[PDB]
């Protein structure tokens, strides 16, 4: 065991932004490292467009247009695509629009310069930039050290990957809600035990298409390879139907001369065969493909002297998934797929074990904290929110990190607003069924018969989660999973510890956050942080099915490895760093269960099946390539526009499902820049007001404006036009699956931005502002 | 000779399957697509009609859903 690639699971995300470095995103590689950074730009700006094409202009490139300055003294076909690359940009624009860019024309540099910077920006401009994600291979002993180039070396790195949503069944619930268990970190044994959200049977997708053989044709796969000795990029090109016919870029990926690999997703294209097949279900539509992707990712390093080392084993080999944008990437969800990793390797029975530090609980209260930027009822409905406010108002967020019995009543009463996985509270038993007596999430399906009345208060967080479909489940609603639930409880009851300096840095809630970041930042494992930074930003929660990935993820079956190894500082844990692998089929896309399945439907005895090692259903945790996206929703498009508000007939809270990663109220730029100038301001226009008006108002006035806007939230859904737009439109539910699939790369984008002075208005001085065409 | 079939079923204007909707609409939009499978109308030969009653000359849909 000499050499191994990181991160073992890698995540891209599409986008319509070009795949190239200065205009693509990276994978967090270090949890928590730009939380606050507020130049982030996550839609391709003006600005970028401009400095990409003056580098193009650099430099041969005018002493030849001067060179042809001569010999016109129109263009033409020769002088046309002359001028075209020289200018290296038909891998950006198809080269004929390039051509009649040029062809249509009439210093010459600049209208050069000009008429190409306005392809560019209709192309690009606006658009949601890709995150791509760095493979870096690692020395080991245990990872130490990224690897070093020699001169005579090369790295080859090898992916495979496919999709097989169109092949696959149905997502009705997550099928391990029925799975007999002894419970886990992530899910307790009460769930299946009192059949809280039983599993549901599903059928197949596609189901007219017949036979195992002519199913083949559902599934999209490529492959492809890239060496240090070459940056070209290569893509990654599948076909549906499989091998009329569509082309289906996958992603593309690229090797510098230092031998990682830079992972880009597809471009977000979904279509069905037919345009008259729309995309009415949240998950499950046939005729329809998408370029979502997941495969194996594998390497051989070969050096000077022709020692070849061969990187295709589990415990040394990678996975990589695509997934839909993240739209408020310094948003982090409540619950990660991190989280689910760490919580899968352990015993719900084990949990009074469990050791806790502060930092194992700070990033629950921290990201629900947070979650004020894209969900209203954290912003205005979460009283938890209201009392961290509190604490910060007094600097006295510090008496969170106190151990001692002086602070046990406050720890408690925090503690106790939070719902308890195991789902045993808030309950009266039917003879045995469990019905909640707190606020239920009613199916569409209404009866007219008067609701029984709630007698408890509904808890943290307020959104709903896997067991949605049944009315009075406790599983209706989302609880933070067993072990981190067990880390919240040792808190409240005072059973842990911290560091002085970390309660000389917890004034506030956000002196701590920069702290804890710093300490990521200065953590010494590059490897395992850029494995934790992968998984750090996708759900952890609910799964129905969730946004990146889903329930199998959950159990420790679906890795070969998951062990705890550090803390992320030698004196903070941070809920620590693991070493994980996934459990791969060595033959990936020859695999003979690559196209396996178990007939007309899936259900729970399957899965219960596929436990033991020598059964027949044991293939279900081997991933073969497109094992880890298949079950999510076919067109992502539409299972992103199902995945907002599940309105309750109470109004307050609005349950949201997946808010960090899909907002469902944001704060537009249009309110921003009602809100960011001071009266101060030497400006025509301060706050959309007259420099007059702006300034002829007490002080106490522009101050409440200013904090009146910043308090107006957008329903994310009307950032870009789903259907609602227009005299007499209809809007609705359902008009938002279908538009989605044109719209995903207009919907409103979040970013960290500042408020220079804030003065007395309340507002705080970093804001994440949504950004869209609409809202501006 | 005396079974006639709606025009409209000569070809998969939306009401084909296990709880296909069919209807107005339906035939409306699957058109588009479905006007080059419509069934054509074309004068056919019978050559020994006898005492059946069936013209010489008859007037038949071919589409191939129509077989
Ligand atoms: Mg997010």
């Amino acid at each position: 065991c000499q050499y191994k690639i990181y991160p073992p699971l890698g995540i891209a995300r599409v986008g319509n932004g070009p795949a190239i470095k200065p205009l693509s995103l990276s994978t967090p590689e270090v949890p928590w490292a730009h939380l606050y950074d507020t130049n982030v730009q996550y839609l391709v700006t003006q600005q970028e467009l401009e400095q990409l094409l003056e580098e193009a202009f650099g430099g041969n490139v005018i002493n030849e247009i001067s060179q042809i300055k001569t010999k016109l003294d129109k263009f033409k076909q020769e002088e046309i695509e002359t001028i075209t690359g020289l200018l290296g940009l038909s891998h950006l624009v198809p080269q004929q629009q390039l051509s009649r860019s040029l062809d249509n024309l009439e210093d010459i540099v600049q209208q050069i310069k000009g008429a190409l910077l306005k392809v560019l920006s209709d192309h690009y401009l606006h658009a949601v930039k890709k995150q791509a994600q760095n493979f870096y291979i690692y020395k080991c002993d245990n990872p130490v050290e990224k690897l070093k180039l020699t001169d005579g070396d090369k790295v080859t790195w090898r992916v495979e990957v496919a999709n097989k949503k169109s092949f696959w069944y149905d997502y009705n619930n997550a099928l391990d809600l029925s799975l007999h268990t002894q419970g886990s970190g992530n899910l307790s044994k009460n769930v299946s035990k009192h059949r809280l959200a039983p599993a549901m049977t599903a059928k197949r997708r596609n189901p007219n298409v017949i036979t195992n053989s002519l199913r083949k044709q559902l599934v999209i796969s490529s492959q492809g390879s890239v060496s240090s000795d070459n940056n070209t990029q290569v893509p990654l090109r599948g076909k549906f139907p499989a091998n009329e016919r569509h082309n289906v870029l996958q992603g593309s990926i690229e090797c510098d001369n230092e031998g990682v690999l830079r992972f880009y997703a597809g471009n977000g294209i979904s279509q069905a065969l037919s345009p008259s097949s729309l995309n009415t279900d949240f998950a499950d539509n046939s005729n329809w493909f998408d370029d979502i992707c997941d495969g194996r990712v594998t390497a051989v390093v070969e050096l000077k002297n022709g020692d070849t080392f061969e990187i295709q084993d589990e415990q040394s080999s990678a996975w990589v998934a695509t997934t839909p944008p993240d739209y408020a990437p310094q948003i982090e969800p409540i619950v990660t797929m991190y989280d689910m990793v760490s919580g899968a390797a352990l015993k719900e029975q084990d949990l009074d074990n469990l050791t806790t530090q502060f930092s194992d609980v700070f990033p629950i209260l921290y990201r629900l904290y947070r979650m004020q930027w894209v969900n209203q009822a954290d912003f205005t409905d979460n009283a938890v929110n209201t009392q961290i406010r509190e604490l910060n108002s007094e600097l006295g967020f510090a008496q969170l990190l106190d151990n001692s019995a002086s602070a046990k009543s406050l720890r408690e009463g925090i503690f106790n607003q939070f719902r308890n996985p195991l789902f045993d509270q808030d309950i009266d038993v039917d003879d045995n069924e469990w019905v909640s007596n707190s606020r239920i999430i009613p199916s569409k399906d209404e009866t007219n018969i008067a609701a029984k009345p709630a007698t408890s208060s509904l808890k943290l967080p307020f959104y709903p989660n896997d067991g949605i479909d049944y009315p009075g489940s406790p599983v209706q609603w989302f609880a933070i999973p067993p072990f981190m639930y067990q880390h919240l409880q040792n808190w409240a009851a005072g059973d842990f510890s911290v560091t002085q300096v970390e309660k000389e840095s917890a004034n506030t809630i956000e002196e701590l956050g920069l702290f804890y970041s710093e300490q990521f930042k200065n953590s010494p494992n590059s490897a395992l942080l850029c494995a934790r930074g992968a998984l750090d930003a996708l759900y952890g929660g609910g799964f129905h099915p969730g946004v990146e990935l889903t329930w199998p993820m959950r159990h420790n079956l679906i890795y070969s490895q998951n062990d705890y190894v550090s803390s992320v500082t030698p004196e903070i844990n941070l809920l620590g760093l693991r070493e994980f692998r996934l459990k791969q089929d060595l033959q990936g896309l020859n695999s003979p269960n690559m196209y396996q399945d178990f007939g007309h439907v899936i259900a729970v005895d399957n899965v219960t099946a596929s436990i033991d090692p020598n059964s027949d259903a044991a293939w279900l945790w081997r991933s073969t390539p497109g094992d880890l996206t298949k079950w999510m929703g076919i067109p992502w498009q539409s299972a992103a526009a199902s995945c907002q508000a599940v309105y309750t007939p109470e109004d307050f809270p609005i349950p949201s499902w997946w808010a960090a990663n899909l907002p469902v109220h944001v704060l537009p730029l249009a309110r921003y820049n009602k809100f960011k100038d001071s009266q101060s301001a030497d400006l025509p226009e301060i706050n959309g007001m007259t420099h007059s008006i702006a300034q002829g108002m007490s002080e106490e006035t522009f101050e409440h404006l200013r904090l009146e806007q910043f308090s107006q939230r957008l329903d994310w859904l009307h950032t870009a036009d789903l259907g609602f737009v227009g005299y007499h439109a209809e809007g609705g539910y359902t008009n938002g699956l279908i538009q989605m699939v044109s719209q995903w790369k207009n919907m409103a984008m979040v970013m960290a931005r500042p408020v220079e002075n804030p003065g007395s208005s309340g507002i705080p001085n970093v804001v994440y502002v949504a950004y869209s065409q609409a809202d501006k």
